[PDB]
């Protein structure tokens, strides 16, 4: 069975669930605390696996307690790990998350430093025939452009049923990541990126950014509680409302849940309109529960 | 060589160093992040070892990644672990700490749940002849009173040079811990406890609480930037000013550093006046550096 590969980041999330945001200079009891594997591409693998797809994760690790936890958790979710890249310096980041139950707020404190990223040389070793879909979390764009060019060259020699589908996520507002707009059949652009580029709504972002994507691609822009929108080569602006839970309890990884669910739905042959709705449905369900496993 | 035993808690501290307190609902970069072994008795062992005393830690653990980290860190500090209690249920807590560099503030989010505590039955197995000093972090007072009675019964059969010295810490404002005032030759009472009992300064706390201690004992009350005070059987109110660093950068474990340093100084034969000064000196130095190792 062909797999879906996600290339990007893994971290350890240290999660603190509170009913009031902590007052500075105090020591207070949480409602609950837990460790949770995180990172955009890593979370997307979790969701793909829960939805039933065979998937693989490619990202950097360094030996230690965090790696042991992360690898055990990936195995618990049947995620294929043959392409992880073991580094000899640095640490896997431990991000601190505060989730406020009373309001649904999500506050993240992240590492000043990240491990060396998966390079184009690392990616050269991936057997592309094992994958029906490859999703790249935008990080080190110059190296990732080389990976995407390698996939394109592979696909140029494959017949239609053997081409590898490609998606990219442009989530951080860094200009170097905008090189990625012109790769992939599906480009996920975050609300933060859209606003950094001057666009104040999903529809405005689609109309303003569509000219950057590869000919024939679809641009997707989720806009949190306002749902998600897409624009592809047929020229039709698509929109799904969000599917909010009765109470927002945990939004950590909600965007990754949306992305993975859109990928899953498209991989099963559904239209972009159906995939957008499905992504909003699964992400909204996730926002009403802790972690990911309860999306079932 | 006789050891100093500390009975109490170990946790994993997940530390986030920031120059601005995090704004709720945002995702922001720290100046630095690290894992650090914590818990009052555990931190006191770290400081005793750094000062050169042979010491031992007795506390509960449960198997897993946190235990592996904690035990490795205790070994790195030459802390004797033969009396740790391995539990079959629960988790070692992971506490989240936010340290604000701009102000010196310390914010702690701690676990709703803690492991089963070291019991009197567990303590019955400790060979008291191995120890010249036993320090108990007040937690489960009814069990700990039984431990303290066992030490007293042991000491009643020992000559003067073979008696085990005893100290207790009463740090949390829980009425059941106040049973511990009447045990030990040295009782450390926190500012928080003093204020819960209605006393608004160290001197007022000493005069108001001294009647609770065992005949002949010394009550010690540190009051943060106002230094620390003590009152013993000679009737003399003692005080040391604090020794603040040029910039307060990290106060996590400062109270444990004070307690351990007082214990160390007394164990070396110094007076309470000298030990109070020494404790303020080491704790103030610690407040100007990250972690403990730099106290040298």
């Amino acid at each position: 069975e062909k797999q879906i590969l996600c290339v990007g980041l893994v971290v350890l999330d240290i999660i603190n669930v509170v009913d009031k945001y902590p007052e500075e200079d105090t020591d207070r009891r949480c409602l609950s605390q837990r460790w949770q594997r995180g990172g955009n591409a890593s979370n997307s693998c979790t969701v793909l696996s829960l939805l039933g797809a065979r998937c693989a994760f490619m990202g950097s690790l360094a030996p230690g307690h965090v790696a042991d936890f992360v690898l055990d958790d990936l195995r618990q979710h049947s995620v294929d790990l043959r392409y992880v890249v073991l580094q000899t310096e640095g640490s896997i980041p431990t991000s601190t998350v505060i989730i406020n139950e009373a309001s649904g707020s999500r506050t993240i404190l992240h590492a000043y430093r990240n491990l060396p990223d998966v390079s184009a040389k690392d990616f050269e070793k991936v057997d592309l025939t094992r994958f029906k879909w490859i999703h790249i979390e935008g990080r080190n764009a110059s190296e990732q452009v080389k990976m995407l060019q390698r996939i394109e060259e592979h696909n140029a020699k494959q017949p239609l049923p053997q081409k590898v589908r490609v998606s990219v996520e442009i989530e951080k507002p860094r200009e170097e990541l905008f090189q990625l707009f012109s790769y992939g059949e599906v480009v996920f652009v975050s609300k933060d990126v859209a606003k950094h580029l001057g666009f104040q709504s999903a529809v405005e972002a689609l109309r303003g950014l569509y000219s950057r994507v590869k000919k024939g691609a679809t641009l997707v822009c989720a806009w949190a509680e306002e749902g998600a929108d897409a624009l592809g080569p047929d020229g039709q602006l698509l929109h799904s409302d969000a599917f909010p839970p009765p109470r927002v309890v945990d939004t950590l990884g909600a965007g990754d849940t949306f992305n993975a669910s859109v990928i899953f739905s498209l991989s099963k042959g559904n239209s972009m309109q159906e995939a957008l709705r499905f992504g909003c449905q699964v992400a909204g369900k996730k926002c009403g529960l802790q972690g990911f496993d309860g999306i079932v």
